[PDB]
């Protein structure tokens, strides 16, 4: 009744949130955002399988080899004092720490304490990142440290997926683009949310129109050439029009740029728009591998339209009542 | 305490051991071979990650989402009648059977029931094979079945990796490589055979020499650039040579090209010359993963030097006492 640790298993943890109080947004979304990036580019780049247990209340059992987590911590010194990013890796099996890292946050380090991370991970696991890993990081990430952490604000109402917060991410992202109009990604993140809104509300436009306007500029940035974001964004759009096997081929690309919950999910969906409801559970508990949660859940039950978890997906209803 | 199971990781297991009565090589052998190769290939090529349990007998608790059973059947209508090899992939997630073959093995169909096995799993695990997986196949197998088979007996010596396995397989692609010279593959494994040997009794010499000319050749066949098989030979005979840092870099390199359980082994080795015996451990175990049992455990314990498992490999150690 041994588990064997798997040491190509990594779950990624987050402990301490708020460091004082209530949120508390800025640091805490910065931080989910780095760790649903470490997750994806291990996953995507590497024969490592990352659970982003980022967004998970619960300890399970897991045979996953090695945990990094991700803690804020003060060494209390006086009152309302300044937070570090405590980050551990380590190795379950032989109880050692493979990396521990202090960062301080500043409103211009932010891209640097990210890119420290992926160096430092890098050598701890003896995984050099592939040339089409770094050329997707180029692509999706700003220049400017504090255009970062608005993203980051942006991408976890993404990550929230109701439709509040998804209007938050919009209008977030509208700024973003317009003090940053060089900053591509944002446009893609932000056409990507709009797809996502109209598809769940198809009966309404703005001055009109509009969402089209900006998904017909989208996917003609060459720039944004090979990323999963676009195929995401053409997935959902053919998924709109019922246009499955189109949706279908798009979704298949994205996975194949990002092995991500997201890309799984929208998979999921293609799957029921298939009549396939096996293939879309299935679909689904990746997803939920990937990034165990109420966002993913969320996700899963509404994205893009509604879904029962326990008629559609019956192996993760029951497993989320046990 | 519900594991999650992960509908990414799979299971390959082995039954009916023996269709009637003691082995009964051949067919054992060759369904070995197959679900070495269904795993690998699966590991390096796919974001799938694989357990060969074919030589493990044991039953432990795994949040493997799905198995791929080998077992030797027979209807029953006569005495001694004809074997089929049944193989099934069931989903343990939702119980359904995706893949259900009967295949009736004859001394010209080995090459054919792999490939058609290999194209129905692409198919239920919706997993295209990549164009590197197809052209490391056609440099990697003969064209006639029967050498299929022979071929598979000498490498199941190589995974048993004691001396009197390996001076067998040894002999028998001696065999093979005098009745088809053009079976580039085969020679490359009987190098690979030859050095592993020779590395462990060190001391010995054929007519001398010998082993040098072999390995010696085998490195300059254009037809083997870019296979792993290359680079291991090349990791053994930089570390015999005590060169641990062109060991290293070739290891790793042959990892990239291929992902199992004997490249792992092969870069615990290289640690634990190169004075780290955590990295080493955590290779192991990564072998151990990928292949658990008696052969995998022989090739930690014996392979290249001797390798104290109690001391060296203490979670491994621990984990097979309990």
């Amino acid at each position: 009744s041994r588990i064997l640790l798997n040491p190509r298993d990594i779950d990624i943890n987050m402990v301490n949130k708020s460091c004082n109080s209530w949120s508390s947004p800025y640091q805490l979304s910065y931080a989910i955002g780095v760790g649903d990036l470490v997750a994806t580019s291990l996953n995507t780049f590497s024969t490592f399988m990352v659970h982003d247990k980022i967004n998970y209340n619960i300890d399970e059992p897991s045979s996953s080899g090695k945990t990094l987590s991700i803690a804020f911590v003060n060494q209390r010194q006086y009152r309302a004092q300044q937070c570090f990013m405590s980050i551990k890796l380590v190795d379950n099996a032989d109880g050692s720490t493979m990396l521990d890292k202090r960062y301080v946050i500043t409103n211009g380090n932010q891209l640097a304490i990210q890119n420290d991370l992926l160096e430092s991970l890098s050598k701890a696991l003896n995984q050099p990142w592939p040339q089409r890993m770094q050329e997707t990081l180029q692509k999706i990430l700003p220049h400017r440290g504090a255009l970062l952490t608005n993203f980051y604000q942006a991408h976890d109402y993404l990550l929230h997926g109701d439709d509040k917060s998804l209007n938050r991410a919009s209008e977030l992202l509208g700024e973003i683009v317009q003090s940053s109009p060089e900053f591509t990604y944002a446009r893609a993140e932000k056409a990507l949310v709009d797809i996502v809104r109209h598809s769940q509300h198809p009966l309404d436009e703005k001055q009109l129109a509009a969402l089209n306007t900006e998904i017909d500029n989208i996917v003609t940035l060459p720039e944004l050439n090979n990323l999963s974001i676009i195929y995401q964004i053409k997935a959902v759009s053919a998924l709109v029009k019922g246009k499955t096997d189109e949706s279908y081929q798009a979704i298949n690309t994205g996975i194949d740029l990002e092995m991500s919950w997201l890309n799984y999910v929208l998979l999921g969906k293609v799957y029921e728009m298939k009549g396939m409801n096996r293939e879309a559970a299935n679909a689904y508990l990746t997803a939920f591998n990937l990034r165990p949660g109420a966002n993913t859940l969320y996700w899963i039950e509404n994205g893009i339209f509604q879904t029962s978890v326990p008629y559609v997906v019956p192996y993760l209803d029951k497993f989320l009542a046990s």
